[PDB]
């Protein structure tokens, strides 16, 4: 009986990795998306003091991730029908106002996808981009 | 004369660190924005492939870089009359629809703070978030 976590949060009430359903909407262009689940890829701090949020848009299908871009998601723990597919090129930033409710929640395992996958398609990736 | 660069760019229209304007405007929400000048972090292939690029929100002056979200960039390279600020936490992601055109360019310290900047405020740092 020990709390290293507790019953409910740490006090963010948006967890990395804890899954929001977001109106991604008014998209502009070609960018995807409408009320869908999106992926909590951001730091800690956004949660506290900032009123944005960095999201990366969930999709159900679309193409197998055979570019580090594209990663996929076990529909067994991540609650759907389906293998989800997580666009790590079609991303943004909403504002708490934006999401909705918490859904869904990734493996850590997946965060190394995300995190990771992310870099190669933002080129921010720690060994150089232009060195693979 | 050997030409490991051409007279042009490689292929992309868009450079990683040109600057363009963009039509970041229906932003929802809190999301800030309209047409401003936005920084192109993004990787080499959404360039080439991808109808989206990842990009992140240029601001005249907002707050003192005290945040690792925050970073400055000078006046006197970025062609401005006023230091500016690029925002790590205020990103998104738009289409080359929204692109307008090319303004400004980047220097390699500044995009090391923006590649790196940017892991603190989405919290992927290759250290782990939580060690710091």
């Amino acid at each position: 009986g020990s709390s290293h976590h507790h019953h409910h949060h740490s006090q963010d009430p948006i967890r990395r990795g804890d899954v929001y359903l977001a109106d991604l909407s008014p998209v502009q262009g070609s960018e995807q998306g409408g009320v869908r689940p999106v992926v909590i890829i951001q730091n800690d701090t956004g949660n506290k003091y900032s009123p944005t949020v960095i999201v990366a848009a969930i999709t159900g299908r679309i193409n197998k991730a055979k570019i580090p871009t594209h990663v996929e998601i076990e529909k067994k723990k991540y609650k759907l029908d389906k293998d989800s597919v997580i666009l790590l090129e079609q991303i943004r930033t909403l504002d708490k106002k934006r999401l909705k409710e918490k859904l869904t929640y990734l493996s850590d395992d997946k965060m190394k996808e995300v995190d990771n996958a992310l870099m190669i398609s933002l080129g921010l990736n720690a060994v150089a981009h232009q060195k693979n």
